[PDB]
């Protein structure tokens, strides 16, 4: 037993990052059989046009280093807000990998990575206004989100950017950035934050099959009328789908989801009351029913 | 900016990891050189005496699978509560490594394992009573807690076992118990913990560093008149050592460490009410110190 804010094993990601240098900027990217990956706003030279920009470099503008190997780029292309360095030697540690682009309320791991070289691993959501709340310094630019499924990568964000909040934006490894951001210096504000309801209620299904039942209560509620109360706590809307995602939890329990909901709504009513829940004293929300049901039954990747 | 429970990358740890199984019994080994070392209650047949349950058993009891490649033991001993398996063949992705005994307060990340494949990790610190709150199921026994500094991996912990509170105890890497604990099933009690003081003053620095100020004060206090206050809300002493390692974070923040510690008395007076501190409603007790600065300057291993 016990829950925690749980990673995946980053060892298939480590292998695959590597420094990008061009002009006075270095950031990290992303090796992946004979390509690099990184964000585009590597390039030399507010309101950038990086079409502009790009057609101006050459392949030996590109500085990569893979450890203490520089690779030679022999090809690069712009997909989206990320570059595609061609290069000539195939990464021998390339996973077995896909890119995903995720929906909001979907968690992931962050490798951080400075100059090419992890710096740690820690689990994110990407939030209802697409952005996640990460830990981002300078340097850590193309350090790559993900998700381990069995033994295939998915890659699922890539850093660019941080917002005057503390907040963090970037993009899927195609180039598309999450949210209405962009990769200029220009005014750009999040939008107002959402619960990610489906999530909080998948981590008090934790808390009941690790112990904690002090919150549960006799009552139940309409979805309806638990959408009522949900909105005026600002979280999210609770879908049918939702509910039907939340069966296999429900199920091991035996707490309906719709019970579970009236619980959820006397704790937004009556607060905490000095009491802890999995050792948070907030309702916690970057937990997907998915992560629930895999720390709580222990599945592993190969 | 940011600030988020980190865990170190853990590929080179994973590379480490193998299933160990003898009897009906499988666990996780951590095959390092040409040595396996697991916990010694893998060994066949409450108040065993493992001197005896060891000396019947046979080289070839004991099945050691790494990946899809059985591994043959051609030796073995008892180190305290660790089992040390000989095998013929190196780790031939051993890394550079130490054993290390941490005291409690130290943090570490755990790689969560079963059946010889990484689960997940996530970062723990060590109980003033020297369990740790984990995230550990059945076949987790034998995981590892470490810590990287550069390219060296510092083992520090081995799972052994659950407490009845839902919380975990487990040896030092030369099979010494944290604690009290035995690997029998006696009965058995944590001891009462308290709080991580120096940690939870290394995270108001974090907090600082990233823009939250609203629970500083323009008071300062006494280490002593500190200390009373922390001991009536069971808090660990914090000792003039402590101030000292605090040292470099308040030189960055320009905050006296007393001055912190001020903060911290009138948070244990009256609460947070209704605030959050780096996205927690409780004081946070499971950052070092050094995991701070690590993370708000950002240190890499390569
Ligand atoms: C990233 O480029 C990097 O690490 N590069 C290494 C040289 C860097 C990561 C940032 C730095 C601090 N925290 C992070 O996550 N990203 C950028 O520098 C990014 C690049 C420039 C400006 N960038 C920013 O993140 C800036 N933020 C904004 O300007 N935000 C708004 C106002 C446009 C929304 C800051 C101010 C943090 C440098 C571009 C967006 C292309
Ligand atoms: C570990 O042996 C394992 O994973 N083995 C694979 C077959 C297992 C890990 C446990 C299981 C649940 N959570 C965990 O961390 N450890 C044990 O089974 C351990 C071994 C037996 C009994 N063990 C326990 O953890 C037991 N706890 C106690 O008996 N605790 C007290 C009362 C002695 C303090 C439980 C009840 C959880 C099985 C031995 C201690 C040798």
């Amino acid at each position: 037993s016990g829950f925690r804010k749980m990673a995946f094993p980053s060892g298939k990601v480590e292998g695959c990052m590597v420094q990008v240098t061009c002009g006075t900027t270095t950031l990290n990217g992303l090796w992946l059989d004979d390509v690099v990956y990184c964000p585009r706003h590597v390039i030399c030279t507010l309101n950038p046009n990086y079409e502009d920009l790009l057609i101006r470099k050459s392949n030996h503008n590109f500085l990569v280093q893979a450890g203490n190997v520089q690779l030679r780029v022999i090809g690069h292309s712009m997909q989206n807000c990320v570059l595609k360095l061609k290069v000539d030697t195939a990464n021998p540690k390339t996973p077995k990998y896909k890119f995903v682009r995720i929906q909001p309320g979907q968690t992931f791991s962050v490798l951080a990575c400075y100059n090419g070289s992890p710096s740690g691993v820690y689990q994110c959501a990407m939030r209802p206004n697409f952005t996640i709340k990460g830990s981002f310094l300078n340097g850590s630019c193309g350090s790559v989100g993900f998700n381990i499924d069995y033994d295939c990568v998915s890659f699922c964000y890539m850093h660019h950017m941080e917002l005057p909040t503390g907040v963090h934006a970037g993009t899927d490894l195609e180039g598309n950035f999450y949210g209405p951001f962009v990769d200029r210096q220009t005014a750009q504000a999040a939008g107002t934050d959402t619960t990610i309801t489906v999530n909080v209620l998948a981590w008090l299904y934790a808390a009941v099959i690790n112990g904690d039942r002090w919150f549960l209560n006799r009552f139940t509620t309409t979805l309806n009328d638990f959408n009522l109360v949900a909105m005026k706590y600002n979280y999210e809307p609770l879908t049918q789908d939702h509910v039907d995602i939340l069966g296999p939890l429900s199920a091991q329990t035996g707490i309906a989801v719709l019970d579970m909901c009236a619980s959820l709504k006397e704790l937004l009513q009556n607060g905490m009351n000095g009491r802890t829940i999995l050792g948070s004293a907030l309702l916690e929300d970057e937990f997907t029913p998915f992560d629930v049901v895999r720390q709580c039954s222990g599945v592993t990747f190969q």
